[PDB]
């Protein structure tokens, strides 16, 4: 229904990620948590770093316990070491519960922290088959279901500005809301669609058809999910399989051929720039994304537009753009491209993922994002990678 005292608790942007308030210890110590989809560890900044404003203080919380257990976390982009705990842990602008959740107390870190982004830590909001050490680590979804009587979901909605905001700006503005164990049905506009959760590790989902403009790329549809599609709101980008990559970037190209733009735009690290109030939208195809439905033989669509696929970036008075869509070796990933365009359903009890318009979605006075169906697909378990 409503859910007032969480809706419009979430800050931040998509290149830096989203971030919500939540408190650490006794005394409560408040620290801002980045919302993680695609991770199952809760970790924050316990030791002092040149791009932390504050941290956890372990030695000044009473209900601080020590599991003497490391924890190392190595990724693609960078990595985190730290010291696993117990401690007690609320989330002010959420439900109103005090949970006992793991925490991975950071000590040292390689390109994790950002300098000039208001997080100090991370919320894995994913399974714990993808927790580390290993799954016994009870991710804090989990325990806030076990420990409260929170109905098992948590729902997204990820505010793009459609225009750069500067330090002060992204402080002040709203990025968005974080539900936790509700829809609220003033973030969404239309129906909601829901896919189903393949399997509980990543939030990971069946793409059975893809489309630029209305156009079927006509791949065997186990491209699409090679080796996995996931929904991860720990990444800016609409990441795609090398092939389904190369294929969207030529029908792309094709699609917003009256203007051509240098190989660097399309690699993701040249900006381009148009004159204040010109950027040509319409040049630029639609980009849907069937997904396999509840029902035997039906999918649906989500349907975004380049006001999500093109990135504001600050240059001067131009509007310049990063275009966000980007290769994978690890699968499709629907990151906050996707998501912006989205109200995002995390239905963990019913192991499902739900779709809507977003109210804070960016458009112009002739293409809107949409969630459209039913349609009928065949051999769908097929577009799943094994
Ligand atoms: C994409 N992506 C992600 N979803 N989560 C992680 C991080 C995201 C960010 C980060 C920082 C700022 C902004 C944004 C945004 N947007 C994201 C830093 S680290 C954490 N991680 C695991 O812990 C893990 C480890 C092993 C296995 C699975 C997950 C995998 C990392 C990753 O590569």
């Amino acid at each position: 229904g409503s859910f007032v005292e969480m809706v419009d608790n979430l800050r931040g942007k998509s290149g830096q990620g989203y971030y919500v308030e939540m408190t650490v210890g006794s005394p409560p110590q408040t620290l801002n948590i980045l919302v993680d989809t695609g991770s199952s560890n809760f970790a924050v900044g316990a030791a002092p770093h040149p791009f932390l404003h504050r941290y956890y203080q372990r030695q000044l919380s009473s209900t601080y316990r020590d599991l003497r257990k490391g924890v190392y976390v190595p990724y693609t982009q960078g990595k985190w070491e730290g010291e696993l705990g117990t401690d007690l842990v609320s989330i002010p602008h959420g439900p109103n519960v005090t949970v006992r959740a793991n925490i991975a107390a950071i000590t040292e870190s390689d390109k994790f922290f950002i300098n000039g982004s208001n997080w100090e830590g991370i919320l894995g909001l994913a399974y714990a088959e993808i927790a580390r050490p290993d799954d016994s680590l009870e991710p804090f979804f989990d325990s806030l279901v076990k420990q409260t009587h929170v109905p098992n979901l948590f729902s997204l909605q990820l505010c793009g500005a459609g225009f750069p905001l500067n330090q002060s700006e992204v402080l002040a503005s709203v990025g968005g809301s974080m539900i936790i164990g509700g829809i609220d049905h003033s973030l969404y506009t239309g129906s909601l669609w829901y896919t189903p959760i393949r399997r509980e590790w990543y939030y990971e989902v069946i793409i059975v058809r893809v489309e630029i403009n209305g156009q079927d790329l006509k791949m065997d549809c186990k491209e699409y999910n090679y080796d996995k599609s996931i929904v991860d709101s720990g990444t800016t980008n609409l990441r795609l399989p090398k092939k389904v990559f190369e294929a969207a970037v030529k029908s792309i190209k094709a699609a917003s051929s009256t203007e051509k733009f240098p190989d660097g735009f399309w690699l993701g690290e040249q900006l381009v720039c148009w004159q204040a109030g010109t950027t040509p939208w319409n040049i630029f195809p639609v980009i849907s994304l069937y997904l396999m439905g509840e029902v035997t033989n039906q999918s649906f669509r989500i349907t975004i537009l380049p006001q999500q696929y093109l990135r504001p970036v600050e240059d001067s008075q131009d509007d310049c753009y990063k275009f966000a869509i980007s290769q994978s070796s690890t699968g499709t990933v629907m990151g906050a491209v996707i998501m912006e365009g989205f109200y995002v359903v995390f239905d963990r009890a019913r192991k499902r993922i739900g779709f809507a318009v977003s109210a804070c979605h960016v458009h112009d006075e002739f293409r809107t994002a949409a969630v459209e169906g039913p349609f009928v697909t065949l051999d769908m378990e097929d577009c799943g990678y094994n």
